[PDB]
C-alpha cells in the first residue's frame, strides 16, 4: 500500500517532452476497451491473457491481449469470468499463435471478477475527484463506475477523459499544464499516485506509459478519494 507523494524535481514537465501530446491524448479521449463477462481464451507470454473481445464500435480489433505484472497474477485471472476496462494501443502490439490481422489490440491490467462485484443499485458511490490547479482546489467532478471494486485504471481514464474535454488537460501539440499527477487515497490511508505527463524527449512510448497499470490495482468505489494535482505553464 502507502507510497509517498511526488518529489518536486521528479514529476514530468510537458515542456520537456517534444513529440505530439496528441499521442498522449489518444489514450484518454473517449478511448478504452470494455468487456462484460469474458474468460481468457489464450496467452502469448506467461504474464498476459488474450480475450476474444470485439470492437463494439468500429471493429478495429477482435483480440485483446492484456498484460499483468507477472504469471502469478495471470494464473489468478485465467479461468475467471471478468469485466475488463482499460486503455489500449496498437503501436507496439503482439504476435499470438501463427495460426490466425485486422483486429489485434493491447492493454495492461483492467480485469475485475463479475461475481459479487456489482451493486444492488446502479452506478454507486460514483466517485468524486478533487482537482488542484497551482495548489488551489478549483473544480471537483464525479466519475461513475458500476463495480464495487474497480481498477485504479478505470477511474484514471474517466478522470482524464473529463479533464481533456473541460480542462484541455492535453492538446494535440503540447499541454497547458507543466506537471500533473493523479493521487488515490484509500480508506485505510493507503496512498499511491500516477504521473499524468510523458517522459522527456520527443517521442512518447504508449506501451511503456500504460505499463503502470499492469499491477491490476483495485480500490473501493464507496471509499476512494482522488485528487489530481496540476500546474500551469508560464507566459
Ligand atoms: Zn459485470
Amino acid at each position: 500500500e502507502s507510497q509517498p507523494d511526488p518529489t518536486p524535481d521528479e514529476l514530468h514537465k510537458s515542456s520537456e517532452f517534444t513529440g505530439t501530446m496528441g499521442n498522449m491524448k489518444y489514450l484518454y479521449d473517449d478511448h478504452y476497451v470494455s468487456a462484460t463477462k469474458v474468460m481468457s481464451v489464450d496467452k502469448f507470454l506467461a504474464h498476459d491473457l488474450i480475450y476474444n473481445i470485439s470492437d463494439k464500435k468500429l471493429k478495429n480489433y477482435d483480440k485483446v491481449k492484456t498484460e499483468l505484472l507477472n504469471e502469478d497474477l495471470a494464473k489468478k485471472y485465467k479461468d475467471e469470468v471478468v469485466d475488463v476496462y482499460g486503455s489500449n494501443y496498437y503501436v507496439n502490439c503482439y504476435f499470438s499463435s501463427k495460426d490466425n490481422t485486422g483486429g489485434k489490440t493491447c492493454m495492461y491490467g483492467g480485469i475485475t471478477k463479475h461475481e459479487g462485484n456489482h451493486f444492488d443499485n446502479g452506478n454507486l458511490q460514483n466517485v468524486l475527484i478533487r482537482v488542484y490547479e497551482n495548489k488551489r482546489n478549483t473544480i471537483s467532478f464525479e466519475v461513475q463506475t458500476d463495480k464495487k471494486s474497480v481498477t485504479a485504471q478505470e477511474l484514471d481514464i474517466k478522470a482524464r477523459n473529463f479533464l481533456i474535454n473541460k480542462k484541455n488537460l492535453y492538446e494535440f501539440n503540447s499541454s497547458p499544464y507543466e506537471t500533473g499527477y493523479i493521487k488515490f487515497i484509500e480508506n485505510n490511508g493507503n496512498t499511491f499516485w500516477y504521473d499524468m505527463m510523458p517522459a522527456p524527449g520527443d517521442k512518447f512510448d504508449q506501451s511503456k506509459y500504460l505499463m503502470m497499470y499492469n499491477d491490476n490495482k483495485t480500490v473501493d468505489s464507496k471509499s476512494v478519494k482522488i485528487e489530481v494535482h496540476l500546474t500551469t505553464k508560464n507566459g
